[PDB]
C-alpha cells in the first residue's frame, strides 16, 4: 500500500478490454464527447490538444476529426499500446502521438491549446482523476486554453429505492411459495442491505425519486483553488420537500458535465437516458417513513478516503422531519 | 492458513444476499422441498442432520415431512438467523440449530438421514462435499439416507452468443462512431478467452454445439469415495458438432438426484433446463475455433482441489477439435 503500488493497481484496472468496451458502448457518454468536441471545431482547427488519459485513444481521434493539427494521447495504463494501434490503423500516427505513463511526469515538446479528458468516476470524484487533469491544466495548457468538459455539477435527492423495497419484502413472501415463514428476517436483511457504510452504485428511475433534486456543488475547472478544495472536500448544504408517502431509504447523488458551445450537457440523472455511471446511493441505516411536505435537509462533503486517496468518501449529515439530525460516513464499494 | 481460510469461507454465508439468491432460486429450493417430501416414508418419525443449514429452510422441510428431530448444523454466523426462523415457525423442540463446523459439532446421537445443499459452482467448488462425507462417516447410521443421493457431471462444446457480440463489438465501432477499432479484436480475445479462469455464466440450448456428454457419476454412499476424490474426478468425452459455429470452448454443469418415494427427482443445472443460480461453468479456449457439422470434438477433464486452496476448484482439460493438434489448458475458479 505504498503510493506507487496503489497507483500501479489503479492503472492496471484500465489495462483490460472490459471497461473500455463499457465506456465506448455507453452511447450517451461517447456521443456527448464526440459532439462536444466537434462543435468546438472553431477553437480546435489547427490547434494542439492534450487528451488526459487517452485509454483506447477514441477521444484523441475525435479531436483530429474536429481539425486539430496535433494531439498528445497521454495514458498510464498498458492500454496505451492498444491506443497506439488504433491510431496507426486509422492512418493518424503523424497527428496523434501516444505517450506512455502518468500525465504528472510526461514530457510534451510544447504547451497545448486545449485539453480533453473523460475523468469522471462513480459519484463524479471516485478515482481522483480530476487532480491529474488539473495538474495538467496548470502545467501544459496555455493562457485562456480550452477545457473539455469545462465544468461539473453535483446533485442529491432522497429516494425510495423500489428494488431495495422488493428485496427487503422478499422474506415475507417465502411463506406462500414454500410454506415456511421467514418474515422475521426483515430486520437482518435491513442490517445487511442498509446498515453498512458503502456507497452503492445502482441505476434508478423517476419512480425512486422522492423530491426535487438539488444541486449541492459546482466545479468550475478553471477556478484557482480547485485542487486544494478537492483535497479538503467539496460539497454543500441542501434542502427539499417530499412529494408524498413513502419509505425513504436514503439519497442518490449524480453529476453532469458541460462542454462549451459552437452548450452541451452530459447528464447522469435518473430522469435522463441511462449511462454506465448510473447513480451513487447513500442508504440510511433503516427506512424512515415520510409524507407529502416532509422536510429533508442536510449537508454533504465528497473527499478522499484516509487510507486510499483515489477512493471516494462521503460525509453526510441529514434530518428527516421531526427526527433528530444524524450523521453517516460512507466509502466507495470495491 | 486453514482456520483462517475457513472463517473467511464461512463469512461468505453470513450476509443476506446469498441466502436470498439461493431461496429465490425456485428450481433449487422446490427440488429440495419436493425431494424431501417424496421421501416421507423414510423420514417419518426419524432423525436428520442438515449439513450447512444456513437460514434453516431445509431442516424445516424435513420437519414438515414428519422428521421426529432435525439437527441444523451451520458454521456461518447465519446460524443465528436459522434459530430466529425455527423459533418463529414454533419448532425449537424439534429442530435444533447447532453452531459450528459439522466436523467438530457434538450431536447427541447418530442420525437416520442427511440432507444437504453442498453444491458449488461447477458442482465441486467450495469443496463442501468433504464436509458432507465426513458427517456421513461419523454421524450417519448404517443403511441411512442421503439427500440428494447422487451427482453427475456433463460437458459440451459451446459458442457463447454473448461472447461472440463482445468480440464483434470492436468491428462495429466504425459504424456507431466513425472510428475503426476492428484491430482490437485480438486484444479483446486475449483478455476475454486467453485467461485461465473458470467463468460462471448462463447459456441457452442455442449456445450448445453437440450432444452433452456425462463425464463422471458420484454415488455418495460409495465407501471410499472420500479418498477416491482426493485425486480428482472426471474422464474422457467425445462428441460431434451440429453446424457451423465459432467454438469458444466448453460448458460444464451438474445434476443431483433424490431417491423416489413416487420416483427419482432430478435437479439439473443444464443450459437446456430452467435457469438456476449455478448457471454453468465455462472453460474457454484461448481463441475461437471455427467448427462445422460433424466436426469431432474430443478430450479429457479432471476437476480437482487447487494446490494452495482446497476449496478452490481446478479443472484440467485436454482437448482436440477436428484436425487441430491436441491442446491443454489448466483452469481455476474465478474470484
Ligand atoms: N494520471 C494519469 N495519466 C495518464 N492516464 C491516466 C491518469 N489517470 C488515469 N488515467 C487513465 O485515464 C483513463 C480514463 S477512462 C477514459 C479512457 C478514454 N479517454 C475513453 O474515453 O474511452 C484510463 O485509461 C486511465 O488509465
Ligand atoms: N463444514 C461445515 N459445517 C457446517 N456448515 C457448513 C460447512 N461448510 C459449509 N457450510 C455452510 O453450508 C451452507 C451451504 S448453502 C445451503 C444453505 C441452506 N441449507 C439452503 O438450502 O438455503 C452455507 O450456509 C455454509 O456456510
Ligand atoms: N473515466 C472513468 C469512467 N468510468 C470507468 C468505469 C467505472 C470504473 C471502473 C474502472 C475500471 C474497472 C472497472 C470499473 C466508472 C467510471
Ligand atoms: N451450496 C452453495 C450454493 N450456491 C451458493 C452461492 C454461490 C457461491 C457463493 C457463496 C457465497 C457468496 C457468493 C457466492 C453458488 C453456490
Ligand atoms: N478432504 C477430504 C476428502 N474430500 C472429499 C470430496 C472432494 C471434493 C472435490 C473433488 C474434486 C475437486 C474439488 C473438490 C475433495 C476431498
Amino acid at each position: 500500500r505504498t503510493k506507487r503500488e496503489r497507483d500501479q493497481l489503479y492503472y492496471e484496472c484500465y489495462s483490460d478490454v472490459s471497461v473500455h468496451e463499457e465506456m465506448i458502448a455507453d452511447r450517451v457518454r461517447t456521443d456527448a464527447y464526440r459532439l462536444g468536441i466537434l462543435r468546438n471545431w472553431a477553437a480546435l482547427r489547427g490547434k494542439t490538444v492534450l487528451d488526459v488519459g487517452a485509454g483506447t485513444g477514441i477521444l484523441s481521434i475525435f479531436c483530429a476529426q474536429a481539425g486539430a493539427r496535433r494531439v498528445y494521447a497521454v495514458e498510464a495504463s498498458a492500454i496505451w499500446q492498444q491506443a497506439r494501434e488504433v491510431v496507426r490503423f486509422n492512418g493518424l500516427e503523424d497527428r496523434v502521438h501516444v505517450l506512455p505513463g502518468p500525465v504528472e511526469t510526461v514530457e510534451l515538446p510544447e504547451q497545448v491549446d486545449a485539453i480533453v479528458s473523460e475523468w469522471m468516476g462513480y459519484g463524479l470524484l471516485h478515482e481522483s482523476m480530476l487532480s491529474s487533469v488539473l495538474h495538467a491544466r496548470t502545467k501544459w495548457l496555455k493562457e485562456g486554453g480550452l477545457l473539455l468538459p469545462a465544468s461539473a455539477e453535483l446533485f442529491i435527492v432522497p429516494i425510495s429505492d423500489q428494488m431495495l423495497e422488493w428485496r427487503l419484502g422478499f422474506w415475507s413472501q417465502v411463506k406462500q411459495h414454500y410454506g415456511v415463514d421467514m418474515s422475521c428476517l426483515e430486520g437482518f436483511a435491513t442490517r445487511c442491505l442498509m446498515g453498512h457504510s458503502e456507497i452503492v452504485v445502482q441505476g434508478l428511475s423517476g419512480e425512486d425519486v422522492l423530491a426535487r433534486p438539488q444541486r449541492f456543488a459546482q466545479l468550475e475547472l478553471s477556478r484557482a483553488g480547485l485542487e486544494q478544495e478537492l483535497e479538503a472536500g467539496v460539497g454543500g448544504r441542501f434542502r427539499c420537500s417530499c412529494y408524498g408517502s413513502a419509505p425513504m431509504h436514503g439519497f442518490a447523488i449524480w453529476f453532469q458535465v458541460t462542454f462549451p458551445g459552437g452548450p452541451l450537457v452530459l447528464s447522469t440523472s435518473p430522469f435522463h437516458p441511462a449511462t454506465h455511471w448510473k447513480q451513487a446511493l447513500l442508504y440510511l441505516n433503516e427506512p424512515v417513513q415520510v409524507e407529502q411536505d416532509t422536510d429533508v435537509s442536510g449537508e454533504i462533503t465528497l473527499l478522499p478516503s484516509r487510507d486510499n486517496p483515489r477512493r471516494l468518501r462521503v460525509l453526510l449529515r441529514y434530518k428527516v422531519g421531526d427526527q433528530e439530525e444524524k450523521t453517516k460516513d460512507f466509502a466507495m464499494e470495491d
